[PDB]
């Protein structure tokens, strides 16, 4: 029997605006005699909702089970123990997790780089690329919005954290969202919305616009009439 | 006692300019009583040279097996085998490779982006950016040059091949060169060569510098009438 | 009986992306008594493929047989040798062959330069030269391409490679196409590819157009 209980991740946390754990068993053969429970250090029992899923190839099943704990308990670090209970089990199965203390924290610098231009002549399709480097460790979400609207997942993709080459510790990711050619030329403009634990207001901003860095341009006419 | 052949990838035979051939064995008790054969598909025998590694901490060990083939044969389409006999295994184990057929050919686009100009206000470094888009199927080799010379595969991180949603079958992939600002500002010139079977002459480069896309600021029109 | 077994150039295995062997034979009374096969160092059947030509003016058959080869077998430095037997020889004819070694590698310098302004005001035609110049040893391929495409052979004539007087060792080539003047007149960018065994990924590129020369910061301009 696999018993796994992972940590909430901070790109979920910050998605459903809820804490949620988890405690994943699977290698089940009875799924009417599991039971799934957390607790705090005193051992006070916690409201735990356990789901049953399907049948798994390997004639195994699986129990999940989940709570709703305030951000305060899991930020603090405190201890939280799942207790899995089954008829082919001689003892519990119990696992101890918490936040590892000496993380490093820089707030993230963010980039957004407008479409080349030779790659908009030949009227297919604009890039827009919002670099994200320098943070630590690696929880970075990264979102799109428009005029105010969030934009849907599936326009643009997210790569994973990578390290730095010449700075260790620090890390980097980006994405790119792809636009028609006539959006683009009517004049919309597009943002990238960065969420980052060390940020100082947890949230920072970029936008980009076809009007943009353009330089001051000079038009002199000379008639010189002796 | 698992046995895993790894099959060449474009990038290796393109870098070492020959067709390598990896038959990894794991999970051996005894490094004293291992035969790892090559063994083309007619029956003709291929030289393996045998080279053992350090003892993993979890009691195993594993080998190395490599065999040189000319590369013109590893595209004809006909199958290898590497043989590995063991007193612990009652049978050898054997295992098929060859080059799959049946994926679309198509012509990586590479485009060059300059570093933002928030980061050069910041004078710190610049960050200049190879993206390649738009190619199937995924394999593919980026490397940078300046001034003729190569450099140093330190220098730069590069990202695996990402499906794109808008393009099915089709992927993207980006590469990121970090410089300091002093020697940007100088006017160096950097490319990144990008290696594809897709292409007829199977490189491409594109070349970038601190003068580039510059529009015209001025517009004069001397007029007279004599 | 002459026996020729030329080596296969650099300029053949780029275009075809294959090392191919030859064998020419000339002089040949009875082409039903021919037989050309080669062999490795040391001794193998090599599969060839024997093919026979026209009968010469002066009364002479010819034979020609091809080996295909694993490019690396013949640059690793191993010698062969091409068997010829007929009735009228009492001995089989054996030449061997080789590439030299111990040459000095220089990288080809690339540069591209547009037409002279009076062919163009002569309204009729142009010429696009490429100059490859100081590399060593002699074995260049330069092709062009339009719009990524590559242009018929009838457009382009390149010169064999010369001796450079200035430096010792060195040469020096280039082609010329010639595309009329409606066709330069629209901005059409043209490129120029040359193959070399020294560059580090044997192929280098370039490229011309009207704006290639044209200052960009200002445009000044007369209205008359
Ligand atoms: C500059 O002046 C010329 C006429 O001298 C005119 O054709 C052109 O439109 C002017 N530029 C702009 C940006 O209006
Ligand atoms: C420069 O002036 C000419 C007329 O002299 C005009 O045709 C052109 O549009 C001007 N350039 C710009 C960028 O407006």
């Amino acid at each position: 029997i696999r018993v796994f209980a992972i940590p909430p991740s901070f790109a979920s946390i910050f998605l459903t605006k809820s804490t949620k754990l988890t405690c994943l068993v699977t290698d089940l053969t009875t799924y009417d005699s599991v039971t799934i429970s957390w607790t705090r250090q005193n051992g006070e029992a916690v409201k735990t909702h356990t789901n049953i899923s399907e049948s798994h190839p390997n004639a195994t099943f699986s129990a999940v089970g989940e709570a709703s704990i305030c951000e305060d308990d899991w930020n603090s670090g405190e201890r939280f123990t799942c207790t899995v209970t089954h008829t082919d089990l001689p003892s519990p199965l119990k696992q101890t997790i918490s936040r590892p203390k000496g993380v490093a924290l820089h707030r993230p610098d963010v980039y957004l780089l407008p479409p080349a231009r030779e790659q908009l002549n030949l009227r297919e399709s604009a890039t827009i690329t919002c670099l994200v480097t320098g943070f630590s460790p690696a929880d970075v979400f990264v979102q799109w919005m428009q005029r105010g609207q969030p934009l849907s997942p599936e326009k643009y993709v997210t790569s994973a954290p990578m390290p730095e080459p010449q700075a260790p510790g620090r890390y980097f990711a980006h994405s790119i969202l792809t636009v028609s050619e006539e959006e683009w030329n009517t004049g919309e403009t597009y943002t990238c919305v960065v969420a980052h634990e060390a940020l100082p207001n947890r949230v920072t901003e970029r936008t980009v616009d076809k009007s943009t860095g353009k330089p001051t341009l000079y038009n002199v006419s000379l008639v010189m009439s002796d």
